[PDB]
C-alpha cells in the first residue's frame, strides 16, 4: 500500500465523475501545469482564475495547448452581478453590494463564491496566498457543515516501507479546541479517514491514559471522548490515551486494557494545535512518514489550502483529494 | 556515539568519586541486583533501605555476597531523632515532631531526608512507587535549586544508527508552564544536556515560527524565549520555532533565517506537557529513538524516579546518571 497505490485509488474514485475545481492562482505556473495535467488525464475540470489572455499565455509558455480551459476573470465577470448580490445575500449586516463589488474581486473570494453558487464542486488554493486568504472566505460564504461548528486540518500520514497509514488531529486550524469541538474534530476525521481507505480506530491523545494524570486539559479530552461516542456510536473511539497506549500493544495491555482502540489506533486526535502541529512534524521528520499536506474537513463544499512552497505534483494530489471530497457531497 | 559509549563516558565521570545513592526500594530484586552491580564495579555506594536482615536475604537469594552493604531500616533508625527534628525544622507550620515520626517512616521520605542531611549525595527510586511518592518528598525536603522555581523531566533521545542525540523539554512534570517557568526549564535543560556531552542549541517549540501563527500560547513561548535569553545570554536559544524549522536546514532557511538555532537544534523545549509527553513518545515509537527515562532537573540534590516496570539495567543507568548529577553539585 504505497502512495502511488493510494492515489491510484483516489484517481479511480474521481475519474469520469467530471468534478469541477477552481484554481484561483492562474498566475503560478505550478498550478497551471497541474491544472493542465488533471484536465487531460480526465480527473477533473479546472476553472482557472485570471486575465483570460494572461493565463492562456502561461499555458503556452509552458508548452500546453492554448484552448478549452475554462478561464474566468474576477474583474471582468460576465455575471459579476448575480454574484455580487448572492454575496450580501449571506452576510446581512456586513452584507453590502458596494462592498461585494470590491471584495468579490479578490481571486479567492471569487473562487469560494463560484463554489457557493454551485458553479464549481470545489477549490484548491494557497500556492501564493496565506492560509487565511483561503480559509476566511471559505468560512464566510460556504460554511461549516450542518453537524460541525469548526473546520479542522487532517494529515494523511503514510510510511509505505512499513505498511503504515494514519491520520492526524487538526494540526492546522484550532489553537485550543473545546471538548465539544474536539469531539466534532474526531467525528469529522473518521469520515475523512475513510476517503483514504482507512478503517478508523480513533484515539483521543493526552499525557494521561484513562485517569493516570489529572488536570483540566485531561478532563477536556475525556469529556470530548464521551461527547464523541455520543455523536456517533459506531466509531471505534477511545478516550484519554497517551500516544504509546494508542500505538503499541504491549503498553495498552497494561495502561488501557479492555480498549477497543488502545494498542492499535490509526487515527490520532490531538488535544490542541501545539501538540498536533509539533507532533505530526516529529512523525514526519524523525519518523520518516510522508505527510500529505493539510486537508481541511467539515465544509459544505471542499476547499483546500496548499502550502508555502508546494510542487506541481503536490497541487495535483491535493486537487485529487479535493475532488474525491466533493464526491461525498 | 552509541548508548554504550555515552555510558562509558558517564561511568568515567563517576568512577572513584564515591558518590552515595539511596535506594529506597530494598524490596525489589531489580534494585538489589542493580545496587549490587554498581557497588562492585566501583561506581557508587548504594544505601539500601529496608529490614537489614530482609534485604540481606534477597541479596543471597539472588546469589550475591551478603556483607558490606550499607543497609538502613526506616522504622528502626539509630538516629530517627536528629532526623525526625531536621524534618519539622523545614516544614515549620506543618513541621511537627509527632507527624515527622510517622512520615519519615516511609522509605522515600526517609531517603530524601538522608540526602537532605548530607548523609547521601543522591537518590533513585520509583520501581515500586508512584512518581508522586518520590517527587513529593523531594520537593518538600530538598527543594528546587536557587535559580529555579519548578522541576522538570528531560529525556535523553538517542538514535545511534543515525548519529543523533537530543534532549526533550519537560515531558513529565509541568502540566502547562508559565513563560517564566518555561524559560527556567530551558535554561535548566541546557545544563543537563551538557552532562550528556551535548552542546546545546535550544529551540522553544510552538505551532508558530517567528510570528507565523498568533495566539496567547504563541506569546507564552516567545516571551519565555526572551526571558530565557535574559537568564543566560551564552545559550544558543531561539524562540517560537515549529519542529521542522528547528530540525531541518531547508525549512529554517525559509521560515527562520538568521537563526542561531533553527535547522540544527539538538535541545527541544516543549510548550506544555501535552505536546512534550505525546511528542517524545512519537519520536521514540515512530522515530525509533531510545528514550532514556525521565531525568528530573532543578533540585539541590539529584533525585530520580524510575518507571513503572523498569529493568535492572534501567536502574543501573539511572543511578549512574543520578550520580553524574550529584557531581555537578
Amino acid at each position: 500500500m504505497s502512495i502511488r497505490s493510494l492515489f491510484g485509488g483516489l484517481r479511480e474514485k474521481i475519474l469520469g465523475k467530471n468534478m469541477k475545481i477552481v484554481f484561483p492562482e492562474g498566475n503560478d505556473e505550478r498550478v497551471v501545469r497541474a491544472a493542465a495535467r488533471l484536465k487531460f488525464e480526465g480527473l477533473l475540470e479546472p476553472i482557472i482564475l485570471g486575465q483570460s489572455e494572461e493565463v492562456r499565455n502561461l499555458l503556452t509558455k509552458l508548452g500546453f495547448a492554448d484552448q478549452d480551459y475554462t478561464i474566468i476573470n474576477p474583474n471582468e465577470y460576465a455575471d459579476f452581478d448575480k454574484m455580487k448580490e448572492a454575496f450580501v445575500e449571506v452576510r446581512k449586516g456586513k452584507a453590502t453590494l458596494e462592498d461585494a463589488d470590491k471584495m468579490l474581486r479578490d481571486v479567492n473570494y471569487f473562487g469560494v463564491m463560484l463554489v457557493k453558487m454551485g458553479l464549481a464542486d470545489g477549490m484548491v488554493s494557497g500556492a501564493i496566498h496565506s492560509t487565511a486568504d483561503t480559509v476566511r472566505p471559505a468560512l464566510q460564504i460556504i460554511k461549516t457543515k450542518p453537524g460541525i461548528s469548526r473546520t479542522s486540518g487532517v494529515f494523511l500520514m503514510n510510511r509505505e516501507n512499513t505498511s503504515e497509514r494514519y491520520v492526524f488531529a487538526d494540526c492546522a486550524i484550532n489553537i485550543d479546541p473545546t471538548a465539544q469541538e474536539l469531539a466534532e474534530i474526531a467525528v469529522n476525521t473518521a469520515e475523512t479517514a475513510k476517503i483514504f481507505d482507512i478503517d478508523p480506530k480513533i484515539a483521543m491523545l493526552s499525557f494521561s491514559t484513562k485517569g493516570s494524570g489529572k488536570a483540566p486539559q485531561v478532563d477536556k479530552v475525556r469529556e470530548a471522548t464521551e461527547i464523541a461516542t455520543g455523536l456517533n456510536p459506531d466509531l471505534a473511539l477511545d478516550g484519554e490515551l497517551q500516544f504509546d497506549a494508542a500505538f503499541v500493544p504491549e503498553t495498552a495491555a497494561i495502561k488501557a486494557p479492555d480498549s477497543a482502540v488502545a494498542g492499535q489506533a490509526n487515527t490520532f486526535v490531538f488535544p490542541d494545535l501545539q501538540s498536533g502541529n509539533i507532533g505530526y512534524k516529529i512523525a514526519q521528520r524523525l519518523g520518516m512518514f510522508d505527510a500529505i499536506g493539510p486537508i481541511l474537513q467539515g465544509l459544505n463544499k471542499p476547499v483546500n489550502d496548499l502550502s508555502r512552497g508546494s510542487s506541481a505534483e503536490d497541487i495535483y494530489k491535493l486537487a485529487i483529494i479535493t475532488a474525491a471530497q466533493a464526491i461525498e457531497s
